[PDB]
């Protein structure tokens, strides 16, 4: 059946932006869980969910299976394996938290769609290190906007 372990649940400052809007700084709830996988031969899936305490219409989520992580690892050149990924992801988020209330945060969290804010499309969750020369992306995740089923299901657990 569907069981989950909660690894991380915090509200973070997030720079939300689309290909047409301006960078809005919002307080977003970032939830990270491990769930039993579809297949007994796989490790637990990582579940990332973003919500807004002031907007029940706002929902983004992503399920990262062991296999999904392999593609991620290759595409971004990650040097760890799936087993340590959740903690490293969390460690990065904690650095964003440590820096969020500073004049010029060295680390910040972005939610950026390459499309219009008017579009029901994927948004990239980016953990970015700020630099005078050029910003460095430590991790990029492709989050999907919640479907009608996902939102109903989520709200039904609230």
């Amino acid at each position: 059946p569907h069981m989950t372990e909660l690894l991380f649940n915090k509200r973070l400052q997030v720079l939300v932006k689309s290909k047409d809007t301006d960078e809005r700084r919002s307080v977003i709830r970032v939830s990270i869980e491990l769930q039993l996988p579809s297949s007994p031969v796989h490790r637990k899936d990582l579940v990332v969910r973003l919500t807004d305490d002031t907007d029940l219409y706002f929902l983004y989520n992503l399920i990262i299976s062991e296999e999904d992580f392999q593609s991620l690892k290759v595409q971004q050149g990650l040097l760890i394996d799936f087993t340590s990924f959740p903690q490293k992801f969390i460690d990065l988020l904690e650095q964003c938290i440590c820096e969020q209330d500073k004049e010029n945060p060295r680390f910040l969290l972005q939610l950026s769609s390459s499309s219009s804010a008017f579009d029901h499309s994927p948004s990239n969750l980016n953990i970015v290190e700020t630099n005078a020369f050029k910003h460095l992306t430590h991790l990029s995740l492709k989050l999907l906007p919640g479907s009608d089923t996902d939102i109903k299901k989520y709200l039904a657990s609230c």
